[PDB]
């Protein structure tokens, strides 16, 4: 439970992701995370990681092969996930909701900004430091988008259903940055409701049907004040080019509203 100075403490986290574990350095104390994986892919996800300076986002701080058994050495973030501050059914009291918005909106234009699409936005992968500083985790499913100022569209399916825009179902190709904003409304949303809207953004799905339809008596919506929710409707728009951008939503009303 070693490499080299670092003592591998306890488990963090698991999953077909290899696993995340507490390191210690025995000399120095300092304390990081540690992604195991058993060794393309992990090539590109480490490109990416090295590009990363935000204080919204996790740092990379290096790698180690050893044989098969790939080491990642990354921020920890010893407050956990913003998954395990929402209540279920309830959300959270709406200026933490607000104020952990605001960072991962300042997270998110700082990675497009770079050209990098997360792709897999979720309260599992929005960590907070001890400050309750939200971070942006996982770019295991992170790609570039744009490259010597040319965008590129995306056509591959990445995403957890229900957090994945309605274009990625229904469009051969679709940008990229659209897709990352539909995930951050509906992680909002969760914030504020404590419950997901659908299982998925299609037609068949009679949530999605309902919102479309603008049934906002019904559940999650009801939860939601209005000026949230007004918010909500900007950025859950079902076309992806007349859905709200990132600096449209700075100027938001609910989004500048001061809150306790
Ligand atoms: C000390 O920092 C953390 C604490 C917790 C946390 O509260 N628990 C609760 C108790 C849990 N168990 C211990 C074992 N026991 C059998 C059951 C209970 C261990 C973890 C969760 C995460 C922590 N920090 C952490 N930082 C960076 C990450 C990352 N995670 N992992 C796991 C990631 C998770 C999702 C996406 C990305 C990461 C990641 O890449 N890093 C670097």
């Amino acid at each position: 439970p070693f490499v080299e100075d670092w003592d591998l403490v306890q488990t963090l986290g698991e999953g077909a992701y290899g696993e995340v574990q507490l390191a210690v350095n025995r000399v120095t104390e300092e304390a990081v995370a540690v992604k195991i994986v058993d060794m393309e892919n992990i090539k590109k996800e480490i490109c990416i990681l090295k590009m990363l300076n935000h204080e919204n986002v996790i740092k990379f701080y290096g790698h180690r092969r050893e044989g098969n058994i790939q080491y990642l050495f990354m921020e920890l973030a010893s407050g956990g996930s913003l998954f395990d501050r929402i209540e279920p059914d309830i959300g959270m009291p709406e200026p933490d909701a607000q104020r952990f918005f605001h960072q991962l909106m300042a997270g998110v234009v700082y990675l497009h900004g770079i050209g990098i699409t997360h792709r897999d936005i979720k309260p599992h992968n929005l960590l907070l430091d001890e400050r309750d500083n939200l971070k942006i985790a996982d770019y295991s499913l992170a790609t570039v988008f744009r490259y010597n100022n040319r965008e590129r569209l995306l056509n591959k399916m990445c995403g957890t259903l229900p957090y994945v825009a309605p274009e990625l179902l229904k469009r051969r190709e679709f940008h990229a940055e659209p897709v990352d904003v539909w995930s951050c409304g509906i992680v909002l949303t969760a914030m504020l409701a404590g419950e997901l809207p659908w299982d998925q953004p299609s037609d068949s799905c009679q949530e999605y049907s309902d919102w479309k339809e603008k049934k906002t008596y019904l559940n999650p919506w009801k939860k939601i004040d209005s000026a949230p929710l007004a918010l909500l409707h900007k950025i859950l728009v079902e076309n992806p080019s007349a859905r709200i951008t990132i600096p449209d939503i700075k100027k938001d009303r609910w989004y500048n509203k001061p809150l306790k």
